[PDB]
């Protein structure tokens, strides 16, 4: 499987590592890729797309790297299964509700409830691991 993410201070990156750990513990293989290093064509061969990005201003996806990537793959992912995650600061997850609505609008099947954690995982570490374990049971 593959996990693609954008992280500005490392919070979503940490989430990505933990989710990967959960998938690996379930017996499966997975590679985490920062959005800057992604290859669209190889990504599109995946059964499940696990995408993460923190909440940027104001309650939107990061604009210089992540959004352009989402827009680029938007027309080629109808019918694909996707799982979403990301870290946020002071909001209540509005950016994630919009992210889910957007992927559904592109014809994707959002497989699990999006995983959102405030700031660095720390306390929510097992939660991140368990989310990966859920995706591995798909
Ligand atoms: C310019 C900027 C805008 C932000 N806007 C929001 C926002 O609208 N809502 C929110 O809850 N957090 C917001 N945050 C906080 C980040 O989502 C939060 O610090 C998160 O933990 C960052 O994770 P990352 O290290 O993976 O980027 C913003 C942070 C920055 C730098």
């Amino acid at each position: 499987m593959k996990i693609v993410y954008w992280s500005g201070t490392g919070n979503t990156e940490k989430m990505a590592e933990l989710i990967a750990k959960g998938i690996i513990e379930s017996g499966k293989d997975v590679n985490t890729i920062n959005v800057s290093d992604v290859n669209i064509d190889e990504l599109l061969n995946e059964d499940i797309l696990i995408l993460g990005c923190s909440a940027m201003g104001d309650e939107v996806l990061e604009e210089s790297e992540f959004e352009p990537f989402i827009e680029e793959i938007s027309t080629k992912i109808s019918g694909k299964k996707v799982a979403l995650f990301g870290s946020y600061g002071w909001g209540d997850g509005k950016w994630m509700r919009d992210f889910e609505e957007r992927m559904n609008g592109y014809g994707c099947v959002v497989v699990e409830t999006p995983l959102i954690v405030q700031n660095e995982p720390d306390e929510a570490e097992q939660d991140c691991i368990e989310f990966g374990k859920k995706i591995a049971n798909i």
